[PDB]
């Protein structure tokens, strides 16, 4: 008799095991290409490697398993919010406890749905979330006739341009609390037409989120709403002695790009929107200045050579050049004589279309390119440290 793997395998001949779709190996234990992560509970024994379509080399993720509490946030981050994010306050949101928060002020509001939106520490890169669950405690009453509403999502999830759902088995009962537990897993979303979530669009979400809110409102007119015990997993690079987050690839990323799901781009690379999954990394455009810069927006940072701008394609004030051209001596000193004009504390100069410097902020009284002579009804040679007085004053 041969023993098939309970995780890979749907079925035996007896002799012969009958592998699940992501699974190969005379026992069926083993991921195929592209795959990771066997499991008893996956229909297709591994998942398949995202890595936001820059690489199919990924294993489980060695960081291990820990939670963003409700309770380590100021209530005053907590917000209401319509699906669309165009209807939001604060006012009327209380905390009655540590990580309790209570909204019984719906007569102030339209009438339409309302969400509980949770704060920064719950959004941003998340892809870490997958496989965990996002844990809450919810209370709500209606007015005494406030009309039941229908299929109202208990959750959605907003990021990178993706909006996904998730609907309970059971809305809350009146005037008692229900816990929810809600898997990052692709079976448990849909889009808001009814079409269930795939794997690369729940990541793709999860990578950005922008906004991840809770239903707040139930029904049509509600009197009170109440918000408790939230626990949203993640996973850490430090032990923390929890589960490593097996769910959670951790690619092999090419050149420019890091995170577990080759999700961000890495130092001396910025996103290009070339328009498949998130985009793709490319280097930084700095003309020759700088080799870091902000990995979404390009944006270059510590630009040298005495250069500015987001591309450090400008000389800074107080120098001038061409700073495209790409040279560390792209941007000269100015070299303008005396006091600036507007009792000014630096001058200013620029590369005149002869390509020789003319100062720009000479005082009045100055002449010339370099601020180096003296204006008519004026006295002085700023070239020998003499100032410019007007005739007549002293001395």
């Amino acid at each position: 008799i041969v023993r098939c793997d309970e995780r890979g395998s749907l079925g035996t001949s007896g002799e012969t095991c009958r592998c699940k779709n992501n699974v190969v190996g005379r026992l069926c234990n083993e991921c195929s290409d592209g795959s990771f992560h066997l499991s008893k509970q996956n229909p297709d024994g591994c998942l398949k490697c995202f890595c936001m379509g820059v690489s199919r080399q990924c294993s489980s993720s060695s960081w291990s398993r820990a939670q963003v509490l409700g309770a380590s946030e100021q209530p005053s981050q907590f917000s209401l919010s319509n699906a669309a994010g165009t209807h939001t306050t604060s006012e009327g949101v209380s905390s009655p406890a540590p990580g309790e928060l209570s909204f019984s002020s719906f007569h102030n509001l339209l009438s339409e749905p309302y969400f509980w939106s949770l704060p920064a520490s719950f959004r941003g890169d998340k892809v870490t979330s997958y496989g965990g669950e996002l844990r809450f405690t919810v209370m709500q009453r209606p007015r005494p006739s406030s009309a039941p509403l229908h299929r109202q999502p208990l959750v959605v999830l907003q990021g990178n341009n993706i909006v996904l759902e998730h609907h309970a088995s059971r809305d809350p009962s009146p005037g008692q609390p229900s816990n929810f537990i809600v898997p990052f897993q692709e079976q448990a979303w849909q889009r808001p037409d009814g079409q269930p979530a795939t794997r690369e669009h729940l990541l793709m979400a999860l990578a950005g989120i922008d906004a991840l809110l809770i239903q707040a409102s139930y029904t049509q007119q509600p009197a009170e709403s109440r918000l408790s015990g939230i626990s949203m997993d993640v996973a850490v690079p430090e032990n923390t002695g929890q589960d490593s987050a097996r769910e959670v690839e951790q690619c092999t990323c090419p050149p420019g790009y890091r995170g577990p799901s080759c999700q961000d781009c890495d130092t001396g690379y910025t996103r290009v929107p070339s328009g498949l999954y998130l985009g793709t990394c490319e280097r930084c455009n700095c003309h020759g200045h700088s080799e870091t810069c902000e990995p979404e927006t390009g944006a270059c940072q510590s630009c040298q050579h005495h250069t500015e701008g987001a591309s450090c394609e400008q000389c800074q004030p107080g120098y001038y050049g061409d700073a495209q051209r790409g040279t560390p001596q792209d941007c000269q000193p100015c070299p303008c004589y005396g006091a600036p004009a507007a009792g000014q504390a630096a001058h200013t100069c620029f590369l005149d279309t002869d390509g020789h410097p003319t100062c720009d902020s000479c005082s009045p009284g100055h002449s010339g390119r370099h601020c180096e002579r003296c204006a008519p009804g004026y006295y002085g040679n700023p070239s020998q440290g003499q100032p410019c007085h007007r005739d007549g004053q002293v001395p």
